């Protein structure tokens, strides 16, 4: 009655977890068959943003819930079957089970004059329910569009083979034998190219803009241990720059040294790629970079420096466009597309409705949703208050000048934060 | 007539190059079915040293012959494949195949009393040739008879599952879904634990004595190119040392950390183990380290810490040693088993026999055996000379004394020479 949480992977999960702990009444509904959002649709063949291959790239006991560590058998870098397996562990232990509605769509949201929210769901039937609830937290992950690129290249629509995102790609002995380029250099790219480089004929790893790649651990600490550290906190943010730059030329020498090409922006700014294995890929040869896609010539792809393969498929690890299809309004956002919540969080203008999960930040998202999960459960409750609207709009505009600052206009960067600091005000 | 040649791998192939340009006659007789050595052999499904995913882990312009460029299109660390198709067009190139004698296996070798030596062989049908040569090089590799544990642990007779050595491995899809053991810590051993742990369901690393392990590549250098590189050699032996043990730590932490033994000697002291991959392969779960090996109970094995697994297969990736079985009285050794040959190649005591690839230094064979080979051409038609018996001998006790010292006793380091001021005296 009181809250209906939207999805039950990882956020939601916490969210619901937050709620229970105050004795507030809610319940979550999820669109697949189980909890755990993402971690789970590999290993059930589900089409989402995950791969079979696909690990943490963060740190195990920084990645689980603060109250309930993964089994100690656990790896640095579980697969995601142990993840998924884990988190639904996490709603059994918790208790949450018995709020969530499972295979439950919501289909739209709507905010009553009085003040409630009406949410129409659809179950497995089709059918569909109308319900009203108190207050509705936003729970729905961003990885839910396939972004592909603006201009596919000339010819696509005449290309003898088969292009695809990676949302579409599962395994790579599915392209056994077969020639594939990959487009990008995300984490999406180089772990599916990994990946490729041991069942494919051969791989091609078509990139434009230069990012910086990072093994996953420097002496022996993963990257995410390093930024906790003290001894790194204490570092000034060049002696950090300067700190990483000279680590990673002893780890792995200079990008452009591999084929790849070299950022235009220092390490820390924009997105680093983590991956312990593209570079030796391209090194043994099973990995070939390339510049951009020209065009499609039928069975072949012709790159930006007039050379061609044979290619029987394209897998485009462009990235996901963030979407809420069940707001009519959408998500709140300034025009320039960036988003405006407070506090990361809160809508100004719409009262008893919160976004959880909706921050990019350096390392695992966990212990940001567990602060804002915790905060929600105090502001439905009443035992925390808001700002007026505009004060609300007065923090949006301090967090997006500074981060145009920072990082300019670039996609996406309306929702980073950096872990430190934001914990810090919980 | 003038010489018979043992063997058509690399080192035999750049013998027949070296008599060919000095227009000796010879022939050159191989066991199988091409020329290419262990190269080939993956591939052609046969049972040997390597595997199918071995890859070159020397540089490729310091690998190939000097005079002969691998393809430009070849990686820095190219593919077993790769690697044979190249020496079989060399063979092509150099005119060498009109001199080979492909499934031809030598079964005897004995010197006769006026000077020449009685060559029996067993061609296809398993027919025997007796012919007399004039002078035979020994180019038959030292990578022969698997060196299984001395005593197996107690129980491997009542085991439910298949003891192998990496001899008998080959590809890892062979063991899909299945649970195996890899016992050792060579260059076999952490290659194979990694090919399994992507096919595998459980991949175990037994490990005794700790080894360093080290990538393929720091600074962007391979490893091998980086002993060229002047700059190291200016560096005095510790600082070398030191040098790579601060690049050590900065590029993968401490080996105790990933559950690896600390090994009891400095990283240049023994063999390194070079790898881009097992230590993340631990990170990731995909491979999990283990002490020795204590006993097998049915379908688990039982190791020397009280724990205990179930394991379908265990791997012995603990070696080969060296043997001659057409030698009767085998290869000239010191009875320590240390080997007794003039700068690693002549006999002090058997005129006309040559030993060609015996010696194993850090990095690529090649540039030695290319010196070896110019030299030993120059040897057979008299326009090179060698010392007395008891001078030869004095360069024996000479460089064993040095071994001893240096590597003391352990197994093969009496073919164990630093390419550098080996190269220097040809
Ligand atoms: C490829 C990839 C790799 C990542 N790797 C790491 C990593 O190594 N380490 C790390 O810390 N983080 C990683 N992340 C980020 C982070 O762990 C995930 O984004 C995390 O799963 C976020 O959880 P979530 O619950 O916010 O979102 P999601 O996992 O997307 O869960 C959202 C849930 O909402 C449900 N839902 C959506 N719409 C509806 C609807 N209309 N009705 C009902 N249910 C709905 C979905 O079905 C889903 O179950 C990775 C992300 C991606 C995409
Ligand atoms: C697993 C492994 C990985 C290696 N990786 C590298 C690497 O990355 N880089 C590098 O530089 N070096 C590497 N080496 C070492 C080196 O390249 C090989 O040892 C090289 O193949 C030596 O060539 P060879 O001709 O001396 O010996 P081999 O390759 O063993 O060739 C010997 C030949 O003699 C033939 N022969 C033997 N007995 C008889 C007989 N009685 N009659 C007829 N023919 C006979 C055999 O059939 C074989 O063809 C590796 C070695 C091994 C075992």
């Amino acid at each position: 009655m009181r809250v209906c949480v939207i999805g039950a992977g990882l956020s939601g999960l916490a969210v619901g977890h937050a709620l229970k702990e105050r004795g507030i009444s809610f319940v979550c509904l999820e669109k697949a068959p189980d909890v755990g959002g993402i971690w789970r649709q590999p290993g059930a063949g589900e089409r989402g943003p995950g791969y079979r291959t696909l690990h943490l790239n963060t740190a195990k006991q920084l990645t689980g819930y603060a109250d309930f560590p993964m089994p100690d058998a656990y790896p640095l870098y579980p697969r995601h079957s142990q993840v998924a397996a884990y988190l639904r562990s996490f709603a059994e232990w918790a208790g949450l089970l018995d709020h969530v509605e499972l295979r439950t769509e919501v289909v739209s949201v709507r905010q009553d004059a009085d003040g409630p929210w009406t949410v129409v769901s659809r179950g497995a039937d089709g059918a569909q329910v109308s319900r009203r609830f108190e207050q509705v937290v936003v729970a729905s992950g961003h990885h839910n569009e396939p972004a592909l690129p603006d201009p596919l290249p000339a010819g696509a629509d005449s290309f003898a083979g088969t292009i695809l995102h990676s949302l579409d790609y599962r395994d790579g002995g599915d392209f056994a034998g077969r020639r594939v380029v990959v487009v990008g250099l995300g984490a999406s790219a180089v772990d599916i190219a990994a990946d490729l480089s041991r069942h494919a004929e051969r791989t091609l790893l078509s990139v434009r803009r230069g990012l910086h790649i990072v093994p996953k651990q420097l002496f022996g600490m993963s990257v995410d241990e390093i930024a906790e550290a003290p001894w790194w906190n204490e570092m000034s943010f060049d002696e950090r720059r300067r700190w990483v730059e000279q680590a990673l030329l002893v780890a792995r020498g200079r990008l452009s040294d591999y084929g790849l090409p070299e950022p235009d922006h220092p390490v820390f700014s924009s997105a680093t790629t983590l991956s312990d294995e593209i570079l030796s890929r391209i090194r043994h040869g099973a990995v070939t970079p390339k510049p951009a896609i020209a065009s499609f010539d039928g069975d072949r792809v012709v790159f930006t420096d007039g050379t061609s393969e044979p290619a029987d498929a394209v897998v485009y690890c462009t990235g996901f466009h963030m979407t809420f299809p069940f707001l009519p309004a959408g998500c709140p956002m300034s025009a320039d597309g960036s988003v405006e919540l407070y506090r990361r969080v809160v809508p100004a203008d719409r009262p008893g409705l919160y976004f959880v999960g909706l921050v990019r930040p350096v390392g695992a998202i966990t212990r940001l949703v567990e602060a804002q999960a915790e905060w929600v459960a105090r502001l439905v409750d009443g035992a925390a208050v808001l700002p007026a609207a505009d004060q609300m709009r007065e923090e949006i505009g301090t967090y997006l000048t500074g981060i145009v600052q920072r990082y300019g206009r670039t996609e996406g960067a309306s929702i980073q934060v950096d872990v430190g600091p934001y914990l810090a005000e919980f």
